[PDB]
């Protein structure tokens, strides 16, 4: 039993909801949130622009010191960080990023990073601004991870033609 409340049951280990991701690990303070990331760990947008910003930059400025360290992410890999203010840790995932010409076949590779991690909170890879189309995406996620995975669909729109498309 965990304190993740109000998701629609997709799978065996496959959960989904209309939340903001932000607003979720504020509430439920999960071990793992995963973070949309790029491979530079720069946090402009998105989910790890909104992430960030809960930090109060704190997540940029401990993301900043680990390039400096350790170089790029791979497309496809990630990294565990501080979870700051919102959860034990953060899984920085790079899913690949289609308006970058990035292969979408990385997003496999990208998702097995979950399977590292019992449970976590996560938003859908590649989707929003790194332009994947969302119902692929979870088509992978639930394909591919088979850890316990909260996932946080920001838009009410596009999480009723998540359901409603799943099969
Ligand atoms: C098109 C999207 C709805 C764009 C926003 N994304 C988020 N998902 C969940 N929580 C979020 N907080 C801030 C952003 C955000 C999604 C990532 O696939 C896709």
């Amino acid at each position: 039993v965990n304190s993740f409340s109000g998701y629609l049951k997709l799978t065996d280990n496959v959960y989904i909801k209309n939340a903001d991701i932000v607003e979720e690990a504020k509430k439920v303070k999960p071990t793992v949130v995963v973070n949309a990331a790029n491979v530079y760990l720069k946090h402009g947008g998105g989910v790890a622009g909104a992430l960030n910003k809960a930090t109060n930059n704190a997540m940029q400025v401990e993301s900043d010191d680990y390039i400096a360290t350790n170089g790029p992410l791979k497309v496809g890999g990630s990294c565990v960080l501080s979870g700051h203010n919102l959860a034990k840790h953060c899984l920085h995932v790079v899913g690949p990023n289609v308006n970058k010409g990035e292969d979408i076949q990385l997003l496999k590779s990208a998702y097995e990073n979950f399977n590292q991690h019992e449970v976590l909170l996560a938003p859908l890879l590649s989707a929003g601004i790194f332009g994947a189309d969302p119902i692929h995406s979870l088509r992978v996620c639930v394909d591919t991870v088979r850890t316990n995975v909260y996932l946080a669909v920001f838009d009410k729109n596009l999480y009723d033609k998540l359901v409603s498309s799943f099969l």
